[PDB]
């Protein structure tokens, strides 16, 4: 018969760098 | 011996990113 | 039985990160 399931793959590389921060106070 | 059992899922997604650069000036 | 299955894909690729930090003053 066929073998046992395969292990999960590795967790995805990091997510991109967020956006821009608020400006500042005027 | 039988045939390669089933491959395994797929990772989870990764970490999200860094945080964004400092936002601009007021 | 056969060998196990081989390992799966890597994931997806993470979220966004945060925002950056607020701006300097004007």
């Amino acid at each position: 018969p066929p073998g046992p399931p395969g292990p999960r793959g590795p967790p995805g590389p990091p997510g991109p760098p967020g956006g821009p921060g608020p400006p500042g106070p005027p």
